[PDB]
């Protein structure tokens, strides 16, 4: 898959399992059109969101539902979600791994881009 | 002022100066209504965004223009912007500092909420 997302929990030191996320793509009218969605596995990873053919050039937004994750662990978090917004495939196809590290009042995100 | 934003640069080891950002408040129809905006100072801080009377409970989005910041420094960035989406909750007297640490392919954000 050309787009994979991995989510980790910085409180427990574990993968963040069953985290929902939605991916959007910016449309011509400047609105966010639905693109793909899923939930992380027991490894904290979400594979198979898209295919090479469907993953065209564009501006993409990954909205990770961190609030539901913390609520299900019984925790009141600060953020509604973690958002990652980036231009993809501007110079041809790439493989993107988006990672997010979660705490109740903080998150970090990094991208690993390979050819 | 109950809302301040501080931005740091992990590549140069410096405050992130002259970074533009917009704050939005979520409307009843799920759209994002402009709320406040500005640019960080020489200390990397943006003060005076709002007042106690204007900053009511709700969902807020801070959209930080990191792409323009990196391009002004001649450094190639990954993200279109950094986003911080959070709930303001009236639990006693509270001041909110939203902090962000920027790298070209990564960013980290935390909230410092004090009395
Ligand atoms: O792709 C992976 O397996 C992977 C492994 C480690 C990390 C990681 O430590 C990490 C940290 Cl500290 C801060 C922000 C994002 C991160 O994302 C990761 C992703
Ligand atoms: O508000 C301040 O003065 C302040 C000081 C230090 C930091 C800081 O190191 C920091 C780090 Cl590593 C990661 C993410 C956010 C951060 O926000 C900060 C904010
Ligand atoms: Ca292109
Ligand atoms: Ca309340």
């Amino acid at each position: 898959c050309p787009l994979m997302v991995k989510v980790l929990d910085a409180v427990r030191g574990s993968p963040a399992i069953n985290v929902a996320m939605h991916v959007f793509r910016k449309a011509a009218d400047d609105t966010w059109e639905p693109f793909a969605s899923g939930k992380t596995s027991e490894s904290g990873e979400l594979h198979g969101l898209t295919t090479e053919e469907e993953f065209v050039e564009g501006i993409y937004k990954v909205e990770i539902d961190t609030k539901s994750y913390w609520k299900a662990l019984g925790i009141s978090p600060f953020h509604e979600h973690a958002e990652v917004v980036f231009t993809a495939n501007d110079s041809g196809p790439r493989r993107y791994t988006i990672a997010a590290l979660l705490s109740p009042y903080s998150y970090s995100t990094t991208a690993v881009v390979t050819n």
